[PDB]
């Protein structure tokens, strides 16, 4: 059967994937490519013309961006049995944006832009480097509370990036469990594998032998602290998700 | 049925689409997205997480750069029953690379390099602005002589895009006779109002709105004359398809 590792942009998921991904192989990942053989991103595989079997005999493990009810993923709607939804706090995905763009902490100018467009779309649905991600609250209730909407058959486990970053070795354990690939013996080393400073390292091998790869709001305005907390404490699916994952 | 334009990179997707789109409408194409609104490219829709019907009631045009093999056109295998496939000299796609990439006909070092690589690729595997596509005779190959290998029930049409140029009205007909969208008295107007001016001029509308949008060898070196003319000469599925289509 079928099983996604689901997550909102920037939510941590090239990490995940990579220990997860580490973890089934038993060895580290050398190179950056090694996260999309491990754990495919669907979009990836879209792009080339692929486009795994639909009701696979064995566990077929792949990740995705887009929400659970796209089109493209009713050719799945039965055969999903698992999911792994990680998700992480709004305030950090919006300025991991920012770093990914190579914008500084000093051009307030465009970072304002980024933000205003953040709290105004609930997410990156401006941002044209992704797409059919929806708003932030949209992806997160698609696969979490009206998941059986799009998969009739799918159990979810949530986990937060802020989870797995305080207790790697915990977290990722509840994960490998719930999708069934083996002893807990092995994530210790899946965890040291796949450190921040490791998959640089390993991002930046990558990079120079020619492969493919790829905080706080106060220093923005106060302006955008209370069109931030405005957001953040009022009545929309986004107050209730931040809420109810520790983000309020 | 499911009916595709399949045509290989830089061959003239955007025109014979746009042409195929106002004749359909009877109006001209105000915005670039009108193109993508009108003969969706594949790559397009899948970008986004549409992917249109498999077995469709009435006719479906769609558009493609991937060869007909790619695992993800399976689910249109049985479906599919017109394919026009629009062929280029490779000669001019590979010159029209170097043009959408900004590179003058000075920076012949740079130029070099991509005329070699398309020379070994046969192509533009190495690019990697797309994927999927193959080369240019397995692209060529996959959607004539060996389409029924993909889908089993496709009647086939080429068109040269130098035959279009020579005789706009007169092979635009040819294509919308084949795929049954009418009569010829439309057919005037859709070339008139796509022509190379009429199209720049709306491309840039488009781009200043906001909207999203996208000779000889000579010159080069002599020694890339005769590397292509080796090749154009050769006993290769390329220099077949060159033959075949009039480019030797």
């Amino acid at each position: 059967m079928m099983c996604w590792i689901a997550s909102y942009p920037k939510a941590g998921g090239h990490w995940l994937r990579c220990m997860l991904t580490s973890y089934v192989t038993g060895e580290p990942v050398e190179t950056w490519p090694g996260i999309q053989a491990g754990v495919p991103h669907l979009e990836g595989l879209l792009r080339d013309g692929e486009a795994p079997s639909a009701d696979p005999d064995e566990q077929v493990l792949l990740a995705t961006h887009f929400t659970a009810d796209r089109p493209v993923l009713r050719f799945y709607r039965e055969s999903t049995a698992k999911v792994v939804c990680l998700i992480r706090n709004p305030r950090d995905a919006m300025l991991s944006l920012m770093r990914m763009k190579g914008i500084p902490p000093e051009d307030v100018e465009a970072c304002r832009k980024i933000a205003e467009t953040f709290i105004a779309d609930e997410g990156f649905s401006s941002v044209r480097i992704w797409a059919g991600e929806g708003s932030w609250p949209e992806n997160i209730r698609s696969w979490t509370d009206s998941v059986h909407e799009s998969f009739p058959n799918a159990a979810v486990l949530a986990v937060r990036y802020e989870d797995l970053r305080k207790d790697p070795e915990g977290e990722l354990w509840k994960v490998v469990d719930f999708l069934e690939l083996g002893g807990r013996d092995g994530v210790a080393d899946a965890v040291a594998n796949c450190t921040l400073e490791r998959m640089r390292e390993m991002e930046e091998r990558s990079k120079l032998l020619g492969l493919e790869t790829t905080k706080s709001l106060k220093f923005m305005g106060d302006d955008i602290e209370k069109a931030y907390a405005d957001l953040l404490h009022g009545e929309t699916d986004f107050a209730h998700y931040a809420r109810l994952y520790g983000y309020a």
